[PDB]
């Protein structure tokens, strides 16, 4: 996260860190006791055993409850950046309670409205290309950017109905490398997306692009 502040305990009861090979990698959202939602690109085709999920902590490396993966399923229409969601099943069930809880999802067919305020969180880099990453979870609030403006930035084909965008014209507030798969929420803390892609991090006039939960509810609901 670029331009962020430290998340408080219980800000995102459902957020998980996704370590790979023991190191930082992605974020995700706990949907129920054995299921995590993340970005497809975080997991597609990689060795599943390399991943470890942790819930209930502001750190990636201690606290809360861990699990390995039992299975990975990417969206059936995943291609390039499009439809960038995956359902992970957990080898160890994780109970709600305390600072762990399960996400509530954006309604099927909803689309975040330009100008509304979204909050994204993760353990990723604090500058584009940064090597070091924070121990504790960061968050940042950015407005939704219309799909039309986002298509002006990236091209028409590049931004689909299964993506939405968020950021500020001046840049300086965004998700970055290592934040992929983690949550973006609306002002009510309803999960509206997963961190997906963008042109660098926090650049002027290049929004962050997010996989849209409201657009992708059939997949999520079927396999969660």
């Amino acid at each position: 996260i670029v331009g962020g502040t430290s998340a408080s305990a219980g800000d995102f009861p459902f957020i998980v860190s996704i370590s790979r090979n023991g190191g930082p990698w992605c974020g995700g959202s706990l949907l129920n006791a054995n299921t995590v939602l993340t970005a497809a690109h975080c997991v597609s085709g990689y060795a599943q055993s390399g991943f470890q999920i942790r819930a209930g902590s502001l750190s990636r490396t201690s606290g809360g409850i861990t699990s390995s993966l039992s299975s990975v399923r990417v969206h059936p229409s995943y291609s390039g950046n499009n439809n960038d969601l995956a359902i992970l099943k957990l080898s160890t069930s994780i109970p709600s309670g305390g600072n762990i809880g399960y996400a509530r999802l954006a309604a099927s067919g909803s689309d975040p409205v330009a100008g509304s305020s979204a909050t994204v969180a993760g353990w990723g880099a604090t500058s584009e290309g940064g090597s070091s990453t924070p121990v504790n979870l960061l968050k940042v609030t950015v407005p939704i950017v219309s799909r039309a403006t986002c298509r002006a930035q990236y091209g028409t084909s590049a931004i689909t109905n299964q993506m939405f965008c968020a950021g500020v014209s001046s840049g300086g507030k965004d998700s970055c490398q290592g934040d992929s798969g983690g949550p973006i929420v609306d002002s009510s803390n309803t999960l509206i997306g997963a961190v997906s892609w963008g042109n660098g991090c926090a650049r002027p006039n290049y929004s962050g692009v997010y996989a849209s939960v409201g657009a992708l509810r059939s997949f999520i609901d079927t396999y969660a």
